[PDB]
């Protein structure tokens, strides 16, 4: 007869095609990829003849045979496929096969193709909404927003999203070409601990931990391959497979290794770099350039020159070319984005009518008009229009959108930007007609988590009630708060100026809406620009 039934031996089942070690620091350590995942099983046989073949199925498909010369045996294989498989040992003779009970194996893929959908209910004051606009709706998630802000990407309202880009991938490089980031409390430090033994220009993660190593909801368990932001990020895009989620490169304080792009060798590496960044780490769907400015003015005063224009463009090509690349050797297809300034003075420094041929989508950074920063010229920070009171205003969503269609960019191509957040001063006086933003300030507002800024959840739980003032700028299209006593004013979006952002980007034929700072966000924000873009409600 058939040979006897064998059992399974205990032993690991969990693998991956791609290895990450979950305690290295420097990112040449994080990560390895393999073609395939080295797998490996056992059994015993406790009753009835061993037969005289074994074989290894995975969901009934043979993936490896061998001679059965004893009661007990062990295979080792190769699976080139993520996913969970049903894996059985069969043993074979000429009368037949008899195969055991199955065991569940796990080979992990950074496709997420191994884990469960992460389909998590709306939190706070979200509510369902389809992408059946065919706009542009997206957000920025930020890396550290783990910690401190304790924002994980299973509170992220994923179905109410058509792009989400990442807390902001980093450029490999020390002294002269990250100083920047010597701002930031031990942020320069971290960086140089990720970047241990990589070359300058390449790209890294900031943070290993929060990104692929902190246990968060859905990869928990000890030995899970994948954990953190990336972990559920591969999760969601399972639950979420049209979801475009891209890593955003650069940012405010990491920005200033684009500065140096003008080499060729520099800017080679870099692209090398982003493609198989993407090779490694399949659930991202392109690459999002946030060059803070070229042409200077960003975060350090002695980068920008004249020729960051073309370099812009030069690079958005090469990424372009580089995609092309790996989709005729993945077969998928990946999208170029990148943030700009919304100031006509940035925006004429680069040729957007050129470079937009290599580009999906523009995202208008539309926000941060005005701010702490500047204690003597005040103003709407996210406005869509100018005000009454100075219609010569140059910073204005408007504005940034003319510069733009002026150059030859398509109107489709732009992405109106929307802030999830205030940006506010502190002893406000010197004002006239009642109108604070004639004033000056002696310094920044009380922020949530830093000075001169508040998560438009603080500001409507907080700041919405008291001795505080609540008036919306019809003209300029842009809400703002005022307590008098201490001279507190405060700048931001709300349900009603992203209405007027949404109905303008319609009535343009502009590309959507996208908004900075997911998690500052209770819900009125992302449900606005949602339902102002023509989204049908959910269930």
């Amino acid at each position: 007869a058939a040979p006897g039934k064998p059992t399974i031996a205990w032993g690991n089942t969990k693998f991956a095609i791609v290895e990450v070690d979950q305690a290295a620091t420097a990112y040449n350590n994080l990560v390895k990829v393999k073609n395939a995942a080295d797998v490996s099983v056992s059994w015993n046989l406790w009753n009835g003849d061993a037969g005289t073949t074994a074989k290894i199925l995975l969901n009934g498909k043979e993936a490896w045979s061998g001679p059965s010369t004893g009661s007990s045996g062990t295979a080792n294989f190769k699976v080139n496929k993520g996913g969970r498989y049903q894996m059985q040992v069969a043993l074979c003779n000429a009368d037949g096969c008899t195969a055991s009970d199955a065991t569940e194996i796990v080979v992990a893929d950074t496709d997420g193709s191994h884990l469960p959908p992460l389909k998590e209910s709306l939190l706070e004051k979200n509510k369902p909404y389809k992408q059946n606009s065919g706009k542009v709706v997206g957000s920025y998630f930020v890396e550290a927003g783990v910690y401190g802000r304790n924002f994980t990407v299973d509170k992220i309202p994923a179905q109410n999203l058509t792009h989400l880009l990442y807390g902001f991938i980093p450029i490999c490089g020390g002294n002269g070409i990250n100083d920047s980031l010597k701002e930031i409390e031990g942020s320069f430090q971290a960086l140089q601990r990720s970047c241990q033994g990589r070359e300058d220009f390449k790209i890294s993660i900031h943070d290993p931990f929060a990104a692929l190593q902190k246990a968060q909801k859905g990869v928990t368990a000890w030995d899970d391959p994948y954990k953190g932001n990336f972990g559920q990020l591969m999760a969601l895009k399972q639950a979420h497979p049209d979801l475009k989620i891209l890593p955003s490169i650069g940012g405010w304080t990491l920005s200033d290794p684009f500065f140096f792009m003008g080499d060729k060798v520099k800017r080679d590496r870099f692209v090398g770099s982003v493609k198989e960044f993407l090779q490694t780490w399949k659930f991202f769907d392109g690459v999002d350039i946030d060059w803070e400015f070229p042409g200077g003015k960003g975060a350090n005063p002695n980068l920008g020159s004249p020729q960051d224009g073309e370099t812009y463009v030069l690079l958005m090509k090469e990424l372009r070319a580089m995609l092309d690349q790996l989709s005729a050797e993945t077969g998928r297809k990946y999208e170029l984005t990148s943030a700009i300034s919304a100031g006509k003075d940035k925006i004429d420094k680069v040729a957007y009518n050129v470079a937009q041929n290599s580009m999906d989508h523009i995202f208008l950074m539309s926000y941060d008009f005005y701010g702490a920063f500047d204690l003597k010229n005040l103003g709407h920070q996210t406005a869509l229009n100018a005000p009454a009171w100075k219609p010569d205003t140059a910073y204005t969503t408007v504005n940034g959108v003319n510069a733009l269609l002026a150059q030859g960019v398509k109107p489709g191509k732009i992405v109106v930007g929307t802030a999830m957040y205030g940006r506010g001063w502190t002893g406000v006086n010197g004002y006239q007609n009642n109108i604070p933003f004639t004033g000056t300030a002696t310094g920044p507002v009380k922020g949530t988590w830093e000075n001169g800024i508040v998560d438009y959840r603080q500001i409507a739980s907080q700041f919405m009630s008291g001795e505080w003032q609540y008036t919306y700028d019809a003209t300029a299209e842009a809400p703002y708060v005022f307590k008098p006593s201490t001279g507190d004013l405060i700048t931001f979006d709300d349900a009603r100026s992203v209405q007027a952002k949404g109905k303008y980007v319609l009535d343009k034929q502009l590309g959507g809406l996208f908004s900075w700072e997911i998690d500052a966000d209770n819900g009125d924000i992302l449900n606005s620009m949602n339902a102002s873009l023509g989204n049908s409600a959910g269930v």
